[PDB]
């Protein structure tokens, strides 16, 4: 658990500065232009294009993509020190006020208003994004349905996945708070239940042949992971949701539940992963589509490179968990 980066809780006073460091990010990546990879929509459109849902790479992919992103911002904001603050959503069961307050509110006009705004600004990057893909990545693009970036584009049309200014989320400052069913699914007895199984795919969500497939799920995505993204509204519901600021700090509190249970697991001697024949099928996975700090495709693309934090070189302040 020692490590070089500190994931706080965002209610923690020595974690305020970072929420500070985090506004001054977003504005850099609202800022630059759409050819570079590290543009907040460009980020976005990883998770559009790769993110596993309802499958045992939930937990990792997320790792990967959170661990990647906190790099991006520790770059752009300047601030060498900086990790995610984490929303520890037992013990705050509403959007965090602070997450009202400027570009961390996806409501805020800095963010791009309308569907036909953020198409004209992203259409003619992500043509080249696509025209530059691998047969490796296009394999992929084919395993999610995608033919060319216009099925992407109907999929972000027809969900719909943009949300203009004004309906950014559903939950708002003056009434921020989760309805009884997610008040349910973050509850402290919820979070035991989720920690409980003592195998990974119980943990983390059922087993399938490639990360873009649909299986049964775990307790940790099904319950506090999807009914937070979903009460939340607007982006958070749907594969844009990253275009939220918030989403970082509910994977840095979904990564920590992960970090929890791994250490759970190690103090009982039983296995932080998918064992036997499973462990080559999930480790060899292909994660492809990761952007570096400097903008650059990473060199770690699969899912057994993000097993353990390992190279992201972070641990948390201790939160919401086991009954000790
Ligand atoms: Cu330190
Ligand atoms: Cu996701
Ligand atoms: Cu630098
Ligand atoms: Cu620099
Ligand atoms: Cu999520």
């Amino acid at each position: 658990q020692s490590a070089k980066y500190h994931r706080l809780n965002l209610q923690n006073p020595a974690a305020a500065p970072f929420l500070e460091s985090y506004k001054k990010a977003i504005t850099v990546m609202l800022q630059l232009p759409p050819s570079d990879a590290r543009n907040w929509y460009r980020n976005a459109f990883i998770h559009t294009l790769d993110c596993p849902h309802g499958n045992w790479w939930f937990v990792v992919w997320h790792r990967g993509y959170t661990g990647w992103f906190e790099r991006t911002v520790r770059e752009l904001s300047g601030d060498p020190n900086f990790a995610f603050p984490y929303w520890d959503w037992t013990a705050l069961p509403q959007v965090p006020d602070s997450f009202f307050n400027g570009v961390l509110d996806p409501n805020n006009p800095a963010f791009i208003a309308s569907y036909n705004e953020f198409y004209s600004q992203l259409s003619n990057p992500m043509s080249a994004l696509w025209n530059s893909f691998s047969t490796a990545q296009l394999q992929q693009m084919r395993n999610r349905g995608f033919q060319s970036v216009n099925d992407v584009w109907q999929a972000v049309r027809d969900s719909p996945m943009f949300f203009p200014r004004g309906r950014a989320r559903t939950l708002t400052r003056q009434n921020p708070g989760f309805d009884a069913t997610t008040r349910r699914a973050v509850s402290i007895g919820t979070i035991r239940n989720a920690l409980a199984p003592t195998d990974f795919i119980t943990f983390g969500s059922g087993k399938t042949a490639n990360h873009s497939e649909s299986a049964t799920q775990g307790i940790l995505e099904s319950q506090p992971h999807n009914n937070v993204h979903n009460n939340i509204g607007g982006f958070m519901q749907d594969l844009l949701s990253p275009t939220d600021p918030v989403f970082f700090a509910h994977h840095s509190n979904i990564d920590r539940l992960w970090d929890v249970w791994t250490r759970k697991q190690q103090r009982l001697g039983l296995p932080t992963l998918p064992t036997g024949a499973n462990l080559p099928l999930w480790a060899n996975e292909p994660f492809l589509f990761f952007i570096g700090p400097d903008g650059k495709p990473v060199a770690k693309n699969k899912a057994g490179d993000y097993a353990t934090i390992g190279d992201f070189d972070y641990n948390y302040e201790p939160g919401s968990g086991e009954a000790v």
